[PDB]
């Protein structure tokens, strides 16, 4: 992706979109009872933590596109993953309204928590002023849209969120892009029936992990990855991806039986219009974190990157042989034979993708079940039920997000949020975590799960 124009939003009659300046996260109860370093992302360009630019380092992440065509490589990776997603027989037909909106099974209803975007944020009106739970009335959002059309400018946010001490000072904030209410419905029905598939099959036939529940999923991706695991981590995916990749997402969505019209909404994403407070600007490529769709059509994409990527270095690879799972830019995935992701990374160069050895980690290749991880998770096989894998949050995030909160009345839900991630460490590092939680006096008047309930129910769950 690449910013091709960007202009004060007043030359174009825009307002000043006033967004959140300040961060809504404090220290908690626990700040000093358990270490941590992160701290809020910064979120205003005279944040004194800045060691760097803000409006440079928040929109270094459109490093450029590569431009070319579909190549050989490109087609045979969309027909292999085209074939297996043909397996789901997904639906083209627009899901219906009220469905799109109010939730299904496989889609949960449309997050009225979220920004409404544009032209909403500039006439306060917010997601319930248009949509209600209760009475699932669909007469006031046919109104907007009817109003106010497709197409509409992305507002640009800056995420408020946890960042180590390194993101802070270089003003590596992420932004979150909304999409307009009436682009993020009309998407849900056009794509909703996809979207409703994806979340009821993450697996190794759609190659998404989008939905999963980690407590359930982890003991099924070994069965599913049975080879030689491959990982790596991207640098900047969303933004680096260029619009080739969504000619290839295009040319996919067609083989699925969508019509060129019907595709037209990927040309939304690619080539996207934004508002950034005073300014608005003009990508073209880079995948519009934060609109609908993103995580599945990101997770898409991915499959049909690796799999040209291999094409291309591994000529005589095989790839009824492969299996993959994306959630977005993260990767895991096999193959029979052992596979160098150094070679792939430089083809991924080519591409314009940034791929570096999975975790940080020095080189490339060092892959084991022991060590890798998965949004965020490393693979633990539970000592009596070697069939059920538990999936391991490593408790030093756990600390550094239980320091913290953007409103202590949710002080029984975050932590019993952690709990759940937590007791999957162990006995003994669960028992730790309880203790020092309960050195706090907030900590005694909490409900939390013994560690024996939680495993019971882990155990049960399956």
């Amino acid at each position: 992706g690449e910013i091709e124009f960007i202009e004060s939003s007043k030359d174009a009659g825009f307002p000043v979109i006033n967004t959140p300046s300040k961060t809504k996260l404090e220290p908690s109860v626990f700040h000093q009872v358990f270490e941590g370093n992160k701290e809020p992302a910064v979120l205003r360009s005279g944040d004194p933590r800045l060691k760097a630019n803000f409006e440079e380092a928040i929109f270094s992440k459109y490093i450029g596109n590569v431009n070319t065509h579909v190549d050989e490589y490109m087609l045979e990776a969309v027909d292999h993953y085209a074939g297996q997603l043909a397996t789901l027989d997904i639906s083209t037909e627009p899901m219906k309204l009220e469905d799109a909106v109010y939730g299904t099974e496989g889609l949960e209803a449309l997050d009225l928590t979220t920004s409404a975007g544009y032209p909403y944020v500039a006439l306060g009106i917010k997601k319930r002023d248009i949509l209600s739970k209760k009475t699932k009335d669909l007469t006031k959002l046919k109104e907007c849209m009817d109003k106010y059309g497709l197409n509409l400018p992305m507002v640009t946010y800056v995420k408020d969120e946890l960042r180590s001490i390194e993101k802070v000072a270089k003003g590596k904030s992420r932004l979150i892009e909304a999409s307009s209410l009436n682009d993020s419905v009309a998407m849900r029905q056009t794509f909703g029936n996809l979207y409703k598939t994806f979340h009821l099959n993450p697996g190794v036939v759609t190659g998404s992990a989008v939905g999963c529940d980690p407590d359930l999923f982890w003991s099924k991706i070994p069965v599913m990855l049975d080879g030689h695991l491959i990982a790596f981590d991207y640098s900047g995916y969303d933004a680096s991806l260029s619009p080739v990749w969504f000619a290839c997402l295009k040319m996919i969505l067609e083989k699925l039986g969508y019509t060129h019209k019907e595709t037209n909404y990927i040309d939304y994403l690619c080539n996207s219009h934004h508002l950034y407070r005073d300014k608005h600007y003009f990508v073209r490529g880079g995948m519009p974190s934060g609109c609908s769709g993103t995580s599945i059509f990101n997770s898409m994409i991915n499959n049909i990157i690796i799999r040209t990527l291999m094409l291309k270095v591994y000529k005589g690879i095989d790839l009824d042989q492969f299996r993959m799972i994306a959630y977005g830019d993260d990767v895991i995935a096999s193959y029979p034979w052992p596979i160098d992701g150094s070679l792939l990374a430089e083809a991924g160069k080519g591409y314009g993708l940034i791929m570096t050895p999975a975790d940080k980690g020095e080189c490339f290749n060092e892959v084991t079940w022991t060590n890798v991880t998965f949004l965020k998770r490393y693979f633990r096989a539970d000592e009596q039920y070697p069939f059920l894998v538990h999936p391991v949050m490593p408790m030093k995030d756990i600390h550094e997000s239980i320091r913290w909160t953007k409103d202590p009345k949710n002080t029984q839900d975050h932590v019993r949020s952690l709990c759940l991630l937590a007791w999957h460490n162990g006995e003994h590092e669960y028992e730790e975590f309880i203790r020092k939680i309960r050195s706090v006096p907030v900590g005694r008047c909490l409900t939390l799960p013994a560690f024996s309930t939680l495993r019971r129910k882990w155990l049960d769950s399956f």
